[PDB]
């Protein structure tokens, strides 16, 4: 088609669709119901992320906002995405460590206000402001990071030693993968513009992937997502 | 009014505001806390349908969408009435046969891409596209179908006959009304165009009342809202 | 800036901002669980009004909405704060006093239908109908202040004595704040235009500080938001 990054939203969503079938033909099944908890939220994540890639490839999630005076291409499906799977992705985490139910609602808040605030920046037509934005969002995100190494990874330890291990890999799945986020957006097309959008595409793209079908395979394929049972 | 289909949005209007008000009154006094449960879920149904039954008779719940060539009327208060009221009757059907948590989750998630995926369809301006997006939609029905008959049909089996009994009847009454769906959109003013407008909203209107105010009659006349007590 | 408004707006950027970041630091090192999650809702609350105050004050949570030809100013960020905050608020009412699932379910569904169609009135294109918008909205309302008297305060009464008198005073504050709103909403900018919008904004601003950082400085200053242990 006639943008440039179509590849890469093409790609993203063939990775997408993939990723949810092999998720739900090895859910099927699957009795012991702390797995299934798992496995449905595990499987609903990339079949999401599969439709919100789909309507940018198709051009639907697309819109041009006004700022620095010109008419800059934002991709706001990204962020309808982003509302509904992050916050599984912690829930996988939470439910692993058994947190309870305060923790849990502390770390999907602070995920909402990081999407939301994210959102108002990539809409905003203020240039200097865009960045205001930025910064509330990050700071939400440090929120998050700090509770997942101050507040979890000192249960998970009192815990069954295979769950306190697939935590420990997919906490820092979580954290670096995560953290290059905010890096990205600055200097992409919603910021300082300094990467192209087709770059900025593919770097999401690898970045998206990774964070969703790469944390569901090594999930699924642990031991921690049962019940102790003989 | 001007609109030929104003008449079924009026008399969708007044049953809706009619069943919420039998069903509140109804609901007075009843004590039991897992019948409390049915009354708030299915008396919150017809509530919400009532108002944006009513946005879309004055008019704020209908737009324009440009395909074909032609500037067609949609309604999209009707998927932001169904974001709410769908999930809410999965939830009186597994709460019936006392669903786990992993299969709950499942079938909210599903519904979710149902409904969204449908509302994306019903604002492409694309017309070969919107049609890409009643598939995806209807996909994600068929799974929602599927765990109705060979996840819940068996667990009801093994609960008590009233319970079994109350389920198999509203499940039925779930498949083949959902089912009707898909087809009224697809040969309707979002689709084909091949069935106007004004009956479309007759067909919908039938559809709408049965499956909300219908099936809680079936269900808050039944025994089996209530816990076993002496 | 331009608008006469700004200043109500700053401030109560500045006090919600304040408010999050006591309460926060007031939170840490607490692991009561029970009081984990009263500060996990009440702390959440101050920090989403604080993102959307913010937008207001930067301009980005403004519309135009024509009505009365003439082209009226509609702040719609508030309706995306109530949204949000409002349910938590009554959340925290709730666990105080023990209430039953089905209970809580009504009053979060209330409590979206009157935020929904407080909405769908505010930006009302028909003047006469926002007003319809306006009583079905309070309609909801009344339903929520009835709970809060014929349903809760009766199993208050049932429970420790502390939470019986903290609920009695939360209580008794939410009922007269919250009254206020459809009566400053109906003379002011969205209504009947009679209060000038700087002086609406104002009063506002003394409400939603009130209900809000007031609020939780009562309930997290009391004993009722710990477990009993010795
Ligand atoms: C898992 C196994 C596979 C791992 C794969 C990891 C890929 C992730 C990173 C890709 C960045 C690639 C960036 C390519 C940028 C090219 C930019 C370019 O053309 O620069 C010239 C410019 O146009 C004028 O100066
Ligand atoms: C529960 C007791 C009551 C049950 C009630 C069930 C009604 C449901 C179905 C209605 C379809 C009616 C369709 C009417 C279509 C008329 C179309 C027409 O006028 O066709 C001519 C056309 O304009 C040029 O060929
Ligand atoms: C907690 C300790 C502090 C308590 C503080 C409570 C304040 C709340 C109410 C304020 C209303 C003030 C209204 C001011 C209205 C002025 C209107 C005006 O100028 O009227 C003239 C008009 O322009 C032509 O007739
Ligand atoms: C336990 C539940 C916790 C839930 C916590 C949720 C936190 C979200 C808070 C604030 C962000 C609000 C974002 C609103 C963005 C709206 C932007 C929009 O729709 O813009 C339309 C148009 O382009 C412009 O007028
Ligand atoms: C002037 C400062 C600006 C205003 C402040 C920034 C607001 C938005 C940013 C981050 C949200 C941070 C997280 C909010 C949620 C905190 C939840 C909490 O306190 O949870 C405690 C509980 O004990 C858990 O175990
Ligand atoms: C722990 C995770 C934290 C994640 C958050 C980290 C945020 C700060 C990092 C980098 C900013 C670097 C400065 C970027 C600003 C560049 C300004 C500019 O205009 O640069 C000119 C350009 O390089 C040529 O034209
Ligand atoms: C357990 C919780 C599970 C929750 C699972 C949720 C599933 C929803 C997923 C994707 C649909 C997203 C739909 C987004 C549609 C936005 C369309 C819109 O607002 O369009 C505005 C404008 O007309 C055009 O720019
Ligand atoms: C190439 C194929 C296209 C991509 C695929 C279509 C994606 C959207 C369609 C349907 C969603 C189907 C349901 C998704 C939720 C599955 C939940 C699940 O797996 O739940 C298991 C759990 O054990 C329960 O008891
Ligand atoms: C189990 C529930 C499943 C529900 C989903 C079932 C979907 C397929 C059903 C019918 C499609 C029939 C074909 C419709 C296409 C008509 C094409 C056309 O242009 O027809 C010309 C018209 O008839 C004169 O002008
Ligand atoms: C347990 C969960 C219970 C949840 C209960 C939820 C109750 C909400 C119901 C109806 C309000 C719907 C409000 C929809 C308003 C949309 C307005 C809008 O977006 O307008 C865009 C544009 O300006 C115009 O086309
Ligand atoms: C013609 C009349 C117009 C139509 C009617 C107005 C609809 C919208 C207004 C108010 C919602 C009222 C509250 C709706 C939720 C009721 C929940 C319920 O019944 O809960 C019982 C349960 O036992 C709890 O303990
Ligand atoms: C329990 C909580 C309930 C809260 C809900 C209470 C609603 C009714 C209250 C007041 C309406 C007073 C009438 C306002 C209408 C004024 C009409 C008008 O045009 O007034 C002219 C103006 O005063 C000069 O130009
Ligand atoms: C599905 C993939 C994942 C892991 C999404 C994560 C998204 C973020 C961590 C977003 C953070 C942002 C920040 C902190 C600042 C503004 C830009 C973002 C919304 C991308
Ligand atoms: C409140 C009434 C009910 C039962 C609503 C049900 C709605 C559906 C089953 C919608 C399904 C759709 C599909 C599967 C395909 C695109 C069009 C729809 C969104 C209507
Ligand atoms: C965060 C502050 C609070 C307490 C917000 C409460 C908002 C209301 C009680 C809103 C009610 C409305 C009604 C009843 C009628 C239309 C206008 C409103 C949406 C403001």
């Amino acid at each position: 088609t006639g943008r440039p990054e179509w590849i890469w939203l093409a790609l993203g969503t063939a990775l997408m669709g993939l990723g949810t079938l092999y998720f739900l033909v090895k859910g099927m099944g699957v009795s012991d119901p702390d797995a299934k908890k798992f496995y449905a939220i595990t499987t609903l994540v990339p079949a999401i992320a599969f439709t919100m890639y789909l309507s940018m490839l198709l051009g639907y999630g697309l819109t041009m906002v006004p700022f620095g005076g010109e008419q800059n291409p934002i991709y706001w499906a990204r962020y309808a995405d982003w509302l509904f799977t992050t916050p599984l992705l912690l829930l996988d985490l939470a439910l692993l460590v058994d947190a309870d139910q305060g923790t849990i609602l502390a770390l999907v808040g602070a995920d909402g206000i990081m999407i939301g605030t994210g959102l108002v920046g990539a809409l905003t037509k203020v240039y200097s402001y865009r960045f205001v934005w930025w910064a509330i969002s990050t700071a939400a995100m440090l929120y998050i990071l700090y509770v997942l190494f101050f507040g979890f990874t000192s249960k998970a330890e009192s815990m069954r030693p295979e769950v306190a291990s697939t935590f420990k890999v997919l906490r820092n799945v979580t954290v670096v993968l995560w953290s290059a986020y905010p890096v990205v957006w600055l200097i992409g097309s919603e910021g300082a513009g300094i990467v192209p959008l087709n770059i900025e595409t593919l770097l999401f793209m690898v970045l998206d992937v990774s964070a969703k079908v790469g944390f569901g395979l090594i999930l699924l394929r642990s031991r921690a997502i049962f019940g102790e049972a003989e």
